[PDB]
């Protein structure tokens, strides 16, 4: 197959950008679905097949990143670049050196010094490049080279930048947190005054991946970020009763959950938790349902004797739920555990807690008795 590679490739010498373009997108193509061969058949004289094609495509990405000069072409490798790193992973990362010349390579987007407000969806699509490889490299082998990372993106974070730079800055460094995921412990000194000082630009998606970046951060915190727990509370819960806006106030759901379940000893105390629900639904931001749906789970599974004092919110928010098609399914099944948790044990109790449901709505739920 190095045949139509070979014959692709020099095709990246035409005047034209549109075909440059449609030839590194393709040849990227080429090794996504030649990594989708090597799992059929495993065995392997397409391995090196597939070798034999990451070793000069992949440079061939590095070295366009630094040296073509069109914009768009930049912006095509750069996805089609994250989409080789999603799909095969450490094949792509094999031969030596290769992590520290693809991490110098999104360094010299971040810096501005390559051959060329495009600036802001080249600094995005660097910042898709960025979470893929910590994915790939595993958060551990990584993890030094996001110290690399990290001034750079502190730098688009401060006062002065466009808020297009700050929203890349603080959701690259989210998805990045959890890319590292339990190697983030080492990065939470140094991580958290940004995401504390962004938290309060006026700025909605600035704001919705400020607390969106704390509360991944108090998941795969490993540890030393719960030491700030009763900090990041001190600013989430005032933050969520002043919220005006949609979008900020599903990703604080979505971040006092997580760090609700971070703990396993201590904040499970019922002002946190019923501000929480209280909160509920969520309105704009639907991928914090699977959170929240999570948190449901934990709640059941650990300290189950809180949802008696919650019982007429999980029934005033249950009520509502299940009508929504765009409710993941599983969201729902964990709220109707807890709700049947209230139903045997703690039994009139819960039988009271439906008594503040619309009596039309209090038996559809009694639909699944």
């Amino acid at each position: 197959m190095e045949s139509v590679f070979e014959e692709v490739f020099k095709l990246l010498e035409c005047p034209h950008l549109n075909v440059r373009k449609a030839a590194h997108e393709a040849l990227g193509q080429f090794c996504c679905a030649l990594h989708k061969a090597c799992q059929s058949c495993p065995s392997e004289p397409n391995t090196a097949a597939l070798q034999a094609a990451l070793a000069r495509v992949v440079p061939s990405y590095m070295q366009a990143v630094n040296r073509e000069r069109e914009r768009q072409v930049v912006m095509a490798v750069l996805e089609a670049l994250t989409g080789v790193l999603r799909s095969c992973g450490t094949l792509t990362l094999k031969p030596p050196g290769r992590l520290a010349e693809l991490c110098g390579v999104l360094k010299a987007v971040l810096q501005r010094k390559t051959a060329c407000e495009y600036d802001a969806m080249l600094l995005e699509h660097a910042g898709e490049a960025i979470p893929a490889l910590a994915a790939a490299a595993g958060g551990d082998s990584f993890a030094p080279f996001f110290a690399g990372f990290l001034p750079l993106l502190v730098c688009k974070t401060k006062q002065g930048c466009t808020v297009a730079e700050k929203s890349f800055a603080v959701g690259t460094l989210a998805e990045t947190i959890q890319g590292l995921g339990a190697a983030s412990a080492q990065f939470v000194s140094r991580l958290l005054p940004v995401l504390l000082s962004t938290a309060q630009e006026a700025d909605p998606e600035v704001r919705s991946n400020a607390i969106f970046g704390m509360g991944v951060l108090a998941e795969h915190g490993g540890h030393p970020a719960q030491e700030h727990f009763p900090k990041l509370l001190g600013l989430l819960f005032p933050l969520l009763a002043r919220e005006r806006h949609d979008r900020v106030r599903d990703n604080i759901c979505g971040a006092l959950a997580r760090l609700l379940m971070a703990s396993p000893t201590r904040k499970p105390e019922p002002q946190v938790l019923a501000a929480l629900l209280h909160a509920l639904p969520l309105k704009e931001d639907l991928e914090e349902w699977v959170t929240i749906g999570r948190l449901f789970s934990f709640l059941y599974q650990s300290s189950p004797d809180q949802v008696i004092d919650v019982a007429p919110e999980l029934l005033r928010i249950c009520s509502l739920i299940l009508a929504d098609n765009k409710i993941p399914p599983d969201t729902k099944a964990a709220l109707l555990l807890l709700l049947t948790f209230l139903a045997k044990q703690h039994t009139d109790s819960f039988q009271a807690a439906l008594g503040s449901l619309p009596v039309d709505k209090a038996q559809e739920l009694q639909a699944v008795l």
